[PDB]
């Protein structure tokens, strides 16, 4: 019920200062690491753009887990399509500093890439007790682990910014009208948009990414402009968002030997919550007394994706983050059957 709802929620906070403090360390290498490829390198223009869990302030797990994005200002870009993906480009220009990873046309990913990892070695050696390690290179994003005090990960991006306007994939998303009105749509779309190298599954290809927008929605989130700025419009939209996350990754804990949930991320949660935002436009439909109910939507919503094998990307919506070619039906599967329980019964994953 949403009682019992309520003190997962209270028991998320007993970790508020435990994630602001480690991001206050975070903060403090990535400042420093920015300032010298600021300076003088093949990185000049470079600049933060705070996104990611802990700016949405929906991070509410892994002090030691950090996601940052790092953007360079480019001149006009054209892009191309690869294949038929709409979310996958490769990047061509209209004299600019970008010219030493060119190949023909096209801006190499894994070029840039390449320099990037081995300059950020080269200024992090000068740095207190942070290191460079290597994940899974997941397409080439994130680019490069960053290890503080041989504690904090902190996975660094490098991300192409375009001031033109949006690909014409996107023509069609981020449907928002009903929500936070046609206006904001429009102005959220003249926002610059960025390309994240990435594998698209041995080619030079970005995706789209639109983080700093997710950021946006997320902390500007009611159709009311006042919304959760006083008591009487407190609404749930974030407290869910939590609770979905919180869901998945509890789930996760409970197969850690053979990992067979590995596959879903808690991008995929939110994906999700934006949509059922959309279908659930009303400040009154996510009243903080209605928990429960909104919890519900959330849930029913996400079991449907997983059943349907459909969960389209909020800005792309030809792309489908559960097609079998990115998870296996087998996966969908087993964790339908689990969320399903998890429904029937109350959540007694929750229960203490
Ligand atoms: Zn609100």
């Amino acid at each position: 019920g949403a009682s019992k709802l309520r003190a997962v929620l209270e028991k998320l906070k007993l970790s508020r200062d435990d994630i602001s403090t480690a991001a206050g360390m975070v903060k403090g290498v990535v400042d420093h690491l920015l300032l010298r490829l600021k300076c003088d390198s093949a990185f000049r223009g470079v600049g933060l753009l705070n996104t990611g869990s802990y700016y949405e302030h929906v991070k509410i797990s892994a002090p030691n887990e950090f996601d940052v994005m790092f953007k360079l200002e480019v001149p006009r870009i054209q892009l191309e399509e690869y294949s038929n993906t709409r979310a996958y480009y490769f990047v061509k220009f209209k004299e600019n500093p970008l010219s030493q990873f060119l190949e023909g046309e096209i801006l190499s990913a894994s070029k840039m890439l390449s320099k990037f990892r081995k300059i950020i070695k080269e200024e992090i050696n000068d740095i207190k007790d942070t290191d460079v390690i290597m994940k899974r290179k997941r397409g080439g994003s994130p680019a490069v682990t960053l290890l503080i005090s041989e504690k904090i990960s902190v996975d660094i991006t490098l991300a192409l910014e375009s001031k033109s306007s949006w690909p014409a994939s996107t023509q069609e998303g981020l449907r928002i009208q009903n929500w936070l009105s046609a206006k904001v749509r429009k102005q959220l779309r003249l926002k610059p948009f960025y390309l994240v190298p990435k594998h698209a599954k041995q080619e030079e290809t970005w995706r789209l990414s639109f983080s700093h927008i997710e950021k946006e929605i997320l902390n500007n989130h009611g159709k009311s402009k006042t919304c959760c700025e006083n008591k009487e419009e407190k609404c749930c939209r974030k407290d869910c968002l939590k609770l979905m996350k919180y869901l998945l990754e509890q789930l996760k804990e409970r197969f850690k030997d053979k990992k067979h949930l590995d596959k879903f991320s808690s991008y995929h949660v939110k994906t999700a919550f934006f949509h059922v935002c959309t279908q659930n436009p009303q400040d009154s439909q996510w009243d903080r007394k209605d928990l429960g109910l909104c919890f519900d939507n959330c849930v029913t919503y996400f079991l449907q994706c997983l059943r349907t094998e459909k969960l389209e990307n909020y800005f792309i919506p030809e792309f489908n983050l559960f097609s079998s070619n990115l998870i296996d039906k087998r996966s969908k599967e087993f964790l339908t059957k689990q969320i399903e329980y998890e429904r029937n019964n109350e959540f007694p994953v929750f229960d203490e």
